[PDB]
């Protein structure tokens, strides 16, 4: 509801601005078209649709923020061309199909929020042979090594070792304390010299996905290890294009590009694995849907030349954002 | 209910620090006594009434915070003075009445979380004989001046004066965009030497105080200006006092003492008043319980001689939080 988290997200140049690109570059995918626009996060799609001259903008918005985006439509002379439709897009009603869809449905490692799920359901409005705005998505993944970062969950988590914080014994839950760190994802940026492998890339086609491929994403990796060396975790980003007619335009938020406010994602292993260069490390990712609108994230990981063999469970609802 | 919110509580040294001073320093209220232990922040307390020499202690936790708790009751060898009781104190039923009952029910501005409801309906629990940790709640508020701060939640807001923000008029909006960053009370510390007058008190007392007097809070004031200026806006703080039978032990999150994670909080003017040392600034401050588990706040200022007014709404819901 609030205009400030509007503001803050208007105000990411690399994502209003790319996303301005990709529509008015590709205008003939939008001129004298149908649009959908679910969600209007930051709000502004709708009109960057218009300006690529559509004829007909459906803009559902599920908050209170549905009134504010009715004011600037008004505002901005386009009665006749923008539709606000309130509510959730599995509970509204289109008119008729649409040529496209657009949104901003990614969260922070892509999948966070689950918002991608209302964006492949609104495929029910699409026409069969439309397009959607994002097309394509890449999450990356890459094995790290960076000792300061697993060594401050220690250093946090033994506060709880102590037989005496204030008389009282504290050190019984340490244990759960480890658990609890290492099951946060990090939110931070780094130094690419931190990635220890080149990564792999797995990508969700939004045109063919269906809503429940979303619910249970496995992520097969085999990394072949560049540097010797202890990995912590696994570190994620990821791309989206938009793949016009004219030509496709990408967003990224690879640790190689600007920064953006999704930054850029680890998962600490429990234990570190030792590979050195030329070994393999293979494992697997599995994301499962959980009911806090977010994911329970699984990895383990073994170093193939050895045998030696690393865990985590963690879950996206509780990050730790890292940055300043 | 998470390990690492806990910890932060149990950090701040001047919470828990006076906490543990005002129970040992009051050891007499607690020796031989049944305690009640409402609702866990740091989950310390019940074990300062331990050391104190309580013969029962029932503490009732909501979180899955009752399973730690429960571990550190084992782990200390306190299985036969402190009881586990989960749910909530609204809920929950006690084998007996008790002598005290003991809590850390105050957030930010003191009110924010409404903690105090459920430590005002725990007194149905009270003997007529009974006590309340912490006893007293003194709110502070001063008139401030500050044109840095202003000017700054008025350059947030001045985002939405823009007649095209990537050709988008967002100018319609800029009235409820500055009403939004000005219903956000500002989180953190400040130099004293900014108030421009002595604070005016509101004392609430929790052993007389009923569940429903802190639906509505109704803090009506007047100060005298000891320096001319532009008041800015109203700073709050508020002191919490132990009132035992040995000794009255004061929690203080003045700008005079040292730093709490409470910091204190400034709710800023619309438009500043100009005042003359020597003049009065009267008013209300107005506390209305909503439905978020937080409180609209409204404040209206005058200066009595002159009629130059400012009134201002507020949630303690979405603070900014300056110390950023």
């Amino acid at each position: 509801g609030y205009l400030s988290q509007q503001q803050n997200m208007m105000q990411d140049y690399v994502r209003t601005g790319t996303y301005q690109r990709a529509i008015l570059q590709n205008h003939t995918d939008f001129k004298d078209k149908i649009v959908l626009d679910v969600g209007c996060g930051s709000g502004i799609l709708s009109f960057f649709a218009a300006q690529a001259g559509a004829r007909k903008i459906y803009a559902v918005e599920a908050s209170t923020m549905a009134q504010h985006a009715e004011v600037l439509v008004k505002s901005n002379n386009l009665t006749d061309r923008i539709v606000v439709i309130p509510g959730k897009v599995e509970e509204v009603s289109l008119p008729e199909q649409v040529d496209i869809i657009i949104s901003e449905p990614m969260g922070y490692m892509l999948f966070n929020e689950r918002m991608l799920e209302s964006y492949l359901h609104a495929k029910k409005y699409l026409k069969p042979s439309g397009n959607m705005f994002p097309t394509i998505g890449d999450v990356h993944l890459a094995p790290f090594t960076d000792e300061q970062l697993y060594m401050e969950q220690f250093t946090k988590a033994n506060f709880w070792y102590q037989p005496s914080f204030h008389g009282v014994d504290l050190s019984a839950l340490r244990g759960a304390a480890v658990d609890e760190y290492f099951r946060q994802p990090v939110v931070d940026t780094f130094d690419i010299r931190i990635l220890m492998a080149k990564s792999v890339k797995y990508t969700v086609n939004f045109l063919e996905a269906k809503e429940g491929d979303l619910h249970r994403i496995e992520i097969p990796f085999k990394f072949h290890m560049l540097h010797s060396g202890l990995v912590h975790g696994l570190a994620f980003w990821f791309d989206v294009a938009f793949i016009g007619s004219i030509m496709t335009v990408w967003l990224s938020t690879a640790p190689t590009e600007p920064l953006t406010h999704w930054y850029q994602v680890r998962c600490l292993f429990q234990s570190p694995l030792f590979a050195k260069a030329g070994d393999t490390l293979s494992g697997t990712c599995l994301l499962i849907a959980n009911k806090r609108q977010s994911y329970d994230i699984s990895i383990v990981a073994q170093v193939d030349q050895t045998g030696s063999k690393s865990s985590n469970l963690l879950d996206l609802k509780n990050p730790f954002f890292r940055y300043t």
